[PDB]
């Protein structure tokens, strides 16, 4: 089987010694059974209960028959022959049996037999493991299944180490076996040496049988005495060898202190400092194997180490996410940037850094990531997204990011999930925070390091804030763009916003303002204002926007704005005006004094008509009145020569005015959902219009002339 | 083979001691067979029927032959040698053989042999199954909001998953088979009791009789006619060795008896008819392992004495948590991405839909479908929303039908950022997840199921105020009064829909604050009267009052306040008549009055020239006023199930009347002006008292056979040109 490896040289020697001892026991026993004779002749002249030893010679006549001789031989054997000379083979058999019991007690004892078989099974599967030879040769692609096997093997070795290190049972069994062997060898050597001299050939008995034989004493020969003395001396030699071997084993056990196995030699040779010392009953079996072979312990150490487990995980990951699969999976975001999205992986594959074309890296739900120093290979990396993925960084990686990272996106479920090293970056221009960070009695404590971003320009917060933090006010002295998305939670300004005089784009989305704060007018460099979803109802404060001489875009959409103040005519610099999803029912004529206007979106309002002053907007380029009650478009609308789009969908339009063809810059027109009976023939004289550009019901489109329809199909096809 | 697991250490010790005792039995037996001697010499001087024991020495002459000595020694061996000395090895052989038979009966007896081999086979195949190590390795505001901690997942082979499923099934069957027997345990108990009583008997008698093995024996056998002597003194040369063997045997049996006493003490103190399993599950948290009944706890106790490792490798397969987890893995393997994509359908709103019904859980691979739009979950129990749901970028609606689902922080954040609609249907308040009030981008909430309770009403929905982006709120909960939170949150609601399914709803001045509302629905509210709070909603456009048991709808005069009221459904009521005040609502476009008790149509109804839909199905109308042709924009006119015997010719002035429904009427004959309606597309005519269809019916440019719903007897009257044209139009 496989138990030949748990036997050291000394156990093998003792096994063979016990076999030889058992052989001489059986030989002596069969002799003592089949011959076992004394031959006793009476002595006629007796001196002090001893034989006096005092025409040719004639034989002496004792007048004894065969049966009287048999009786005296039996009596003198029973009484005067020494018990050693008679029972030597049975003593030898008993001693060899109890020696074999001491040897195999731990093999037959189930409590330790289970441990030994488990240990040998695990060691066997580690020795033949394909990853062992690979890892020791390396000092590269593998099967996924074999990697799963190796991971299961690491878990198995973890369980084995947990179960065994508390044992202290196999070691105690071996120690007690060897102690018993030593004491028994000492005792048997003692008594056997003391008594081997009583195996004499010639014996004398004075057995007091004279009423049965007439003679007092007898002189007897024990023919098997010399063979038995030879066998006994051979046995004392064998027991001496057995005892020397057992004393060596006892000294080895008492010397090495095998409750602790250092294991550090291989951990230094193969450079695995994460190979700790194994404890009692786990050190011992390793020592026994080391006696058989250190190679098995070498193959076991790699599965016992922690760093090798990490390398195995990395190799499985590289097998799972190769360079080809990653490059094929590479996509582009909406920002015309090359980005890679890693979602729910055990770690960062080491092959992602061989794609030097990357610019944005997204790490979402990747547990316990360490930012490898290999990120230096990503020369062109500009944005790193850490979504529910806290990153532990090293000094080289931190130094690289301090000079190569321009935008950082952090989405966290908890304060602790925010890396603390991200603030130390100095070239960082964009910080995107997405998560609730409000705290009680320690509000705005985590992000105090925000001031350290001296190059910061874009700061977007989506953080359930109830007031603009003071640290943000300090860091805003160098900001260009601000974006706060409280998700409906009210935000308080209270004169904490005017310090960002360099701010040029301010967004207060879902901040529940309920009224435009006066602090917005103190940002004279502001160029875009986005106040989406703030429950605004009165926007008469826009008269103060004349202070902002550089205001070009106004997004007041997604509010409950009931009316457009006529004071909106004073915002002469407006080019984009977004007002959709509001309660506006009519368009004041003052709104058309903003001649520079280019984007005018008034969708999803309660409008019914367009004032004729819409022809004043020569720079109109987009017009969205989607989902309105616009009965008919005034012909003055077509005075907007460069109108490049028209969103009239979901209206109550009766007939499309025929002047639609004059819009030669018209590229996209939407008309779906209208009660439009007929289509104009002048729709066919828009050079840039295609069938995709025109949005209208197919059955209504069937009303257009075949020439116009064919021309539109030809333009849309190519 | 694999039976070594059964025997504890005392069993092995007894087996080895029995081997030793059998060895000494065979040794003593061959000694007694091959030597078996008494060496006897006559006693010349005899005192009290016994030996007296009283020019150099000379031998004593008895004048006996060798054969006379053989005879006397044979007789003295037969008679005066103690029976114990003669038959001790045979008694030892008998006792050791019966000890071995007692040990091995439960293995050789087929009734218990089959049970033992079945248990060992199943235990071995559950030891070799790899699911065990994986199971072993698997190991405030946040708690009360359905937020659960992260749990890891893996991928397992389909073949090994099926093997583990079959192994769970086989272990179930075997436990059922074994729970009733209690035969192996009884046989083992009887074997141990026999062993102990036999030990007691043999120790007692052997120790009593061992003193009769003497070397020197006196026999007075009464053979004087054959030898001339009365008494003899004999030597038994095997007596001392037999005494050594006998005392060695009593020492061995003392060891055997102490071992068996300890074994019986253990088997009585332990109470091993039931298996506890408390430590493994109390540490590793797998409480779905019930205690074990008879004949299946005894074998596990044996295993525990041998090795607890097998006990755990079996406990994992006997647990129910593990079975459900393996079921999850098998369901993951079964519902492959191709299967789910083939299962994907599109709901009425042209959205890709996945409706899961009666599954043990949400398959982990439903979240690899990037095109999924609506996820419907019905009758899926004790399920967790995994963080992998964040891959469903296009997911907009989540339907939780009788499903209480817990969520994790990543999935909760993703849904809070992405989820638009939520359908909650519950028979219990606790089945409503409490994390649904933290979805701050939610826009459309459908509450289905009774929610009100005594002394604690309208407190679970106290969290609706946190849904700051809610627009569509559907309340189908048998409300006896509109909850205060609904009034508070309705300031930004754009559509409120209530379905009391027969319960009377009292608005009681709680509806005039939702000035942003544009659609109001009160279905089966049993109002029996239009509440005056509706007319204060100056932004309303659609008002539905279905199944309110309305009788008089003269309240519609106040609808002139609503300056954008386009659709107004009053269907499924007891409305006896249409008040003439319905003409003041010139902005009406859709008007529904079907399933009512209307008998006549006022002429003032045709002052609404913006009307486009006029459905009067299932009424007692008998004629149509001539002003019906004034509504130039009417497009759908259904008068199904009425008493319209004839249609006015002015009705065909509505040239854009796309569809008609004149079925189930008493129409005597179809007017010839039916061809004037150029835009007619779908006209229903089944159920009328018509005889012949008009020829002018076929001149409609767009009407097809699909749009001409009529009986075949009437349809047979069309000219064959008309029939062929309709068939061709239906084909194309």
């Amino acid at each position: 089987p496989a138990y030949r490896i748990l036997k050291p040289w000394w156990d093998v020697f003792t096994d063979y010694i016990s076999i030889v001892m058992l052989m001489i026991a059986v030989f002596g026993g069969t002799l003592q059974v089949t011959q076992d004779k004394m031959i006793c002749l009476p002595c006629k002249w007796v001196t002090k209960d001893s034989c006096n030893d005092s025409t040719g010679p004639t034989g002496i006549k004792y007048d004894l028959d065969r049966h009287q001789y048999n009786y005296v031989d039996a009596v003198c054997y029973e009484n005067r022959l020494h018990w050693f000379a008679k029972y030597f083979p049975y003593l030898v058999l008993l001693h060899t049996l109890i020696f074999l019991a001491c040897s195999n007690f731990w093999f037959k004892f189930p409590r330790t037999s289970s441990k030994l078989e488990h240990f040998v099974s695990i060691l066997l599967k580690c020795f033949d493991s394909p990853w062992t030879t690979r890892a020791l040769s390396e000092t590269g692609v593998l099967d996924k299944k074999e990697g799963e096997q190796a991971k299961a093997l690491f878990e198995k070795v973890k369980k084995f180490r947990t179960h065994v290190e508390e044992g202290d049972i196999v070691y105690r069994l071996y120690m007690r076996q060897t102690i018993i062997k030593v004491i028994k060898f000492a005792l048997i050597i003692c008594y056997t040496v003391y008594y081997v001299h009583n195996i004499k050939f010639d014996v004398d008995c004075t057995v007091d049988i004279e009423s049965l034989t007439g003679y007092r004493t007898y002189r007897c020969a024990h023919p098997l005495a010399t063979l038995f003395k030879i066998l006994a001396s051979f046995y004392i030699s064998l027991v001496i060898f057995y005892g020397l071997i057992c004393m060596y084993t006892l000294w080895w056990m008492l010397r090495r202190s095998l409750k602790k196995y250092s294991f550090e030699s291989i951990r230094e040779e193969s450079s695995y400092s994460d190979i700790p010392d194994v404890k009692n009953d786990f050190a011992f079996m390793l020592h026994l194997i080391d006696q058989y072979d250190p190679l098995y312990s070498k193959r076991f150490a790699v599965f016992l180490s922690e760093v090798s487990e990490n390398k195995l995980r990395q190799l499985n990951l590289n097998n799972e996410w190769t360079l080809d699969k990653l490059r094929q999976r590479l996509t582009k975001n909406a920002q015309d940037k090359l980005e890679l999205h890693l979602f729910m992986l055990s770690g960062i594959p080491d092959t992602v850094f061989d794609l030097v074309e990357l610019e944005v890296l997204k790490l979402e739900l990747i547990p316990d990531v360490t930012i490898p120093p290999s990120i230096a290979q990503l020369t062109g990396l500009k944005e790193l997204w850490l979504y529910h993925t806290a990153a532990k960084i090293e000094a080289p990686a931190l130094a690289f990011l301090r000079e190569n990272l321009r935008a950082l996106h952090i989405k966290f479920t908890d304060i602790k999930e925010i890396p603390l090293w991200i603030y130390s970056l100095k070239t960082l221009e964009e910080l995107h925070l997405t998560g609730n960070l409000s705290a009680e009695n320690n509000r705005y404590i985590v992000i105090d390091g925000l001031r350290e971003l001296k190059r910061l320009k874009v700061l977007r917060l989506k953080s359930n804030l109830s007031k603009l933090p003071q640290v943000v006010t300090d860091v805003g002295v160098h900001l260009q763009k601000l974006s706060i998305n409280n998700e409906g939670t009210k935000l308080i300004v209270l004169n904490s916003l005017k310090k960002m005089v360099n701010l040029t784009e301010l967004e207060l989305i879902r901040c529940d303002l309920e009224r435009i704060p006066h602090s917005i007018f103190s940002l004279h460099n502001l160029q875009e204002i986005d106040l989406k979803d703030n429950n605004l109802k009165t926007i008469e404060e826009i008269i103060s926007f004349q202070h902002l001489h550089r205001l070009t875009c106004l997004k007041l959409w997604y509010n409950h704005i009931a009316y457009i103040p006529i004071q909106i005519g004073n915002l002469t610099n407006l080019e984009r005006l977004y007002l959709n999803r509001n309660k506006i029912e009519k368009i004041p004529t003052q709104l058309f004094y903003c001649r520079k206007l280019r984007y005018l979106d008034l969708s999803h309002n309660n409008l019914t008509f367009l004032p004729a002053d819409i022809g004043l907007l020569q720079n109109l380029q987009n017009l969205a009145v989607t989902a309105n009650r616009i009965e008919a478009l005034p012909p003055e609308l077509f005075q907007c020569r460069k109108l490049r789009a028209l969103h009239l969908g979901n209206n109550v339009l009766q007939s499309l005015p025929s002047r639609v063809g004059e819009l030669t810059n018209l590229t996209q027109i939407e008309l779906r959902g209208n009660r439009l009976e007929c289509l104009p023939v002048e729709l066919g004289e828009c050079p840039l219009l295609k069938r995709s550009g025109l949005v209208v019901e197919e059955d209504l489109f069937s009303t257009l002339p075949p020439e116009v329809k064919e021309r539109l199909w030809r333009a849309d096809k190519e």
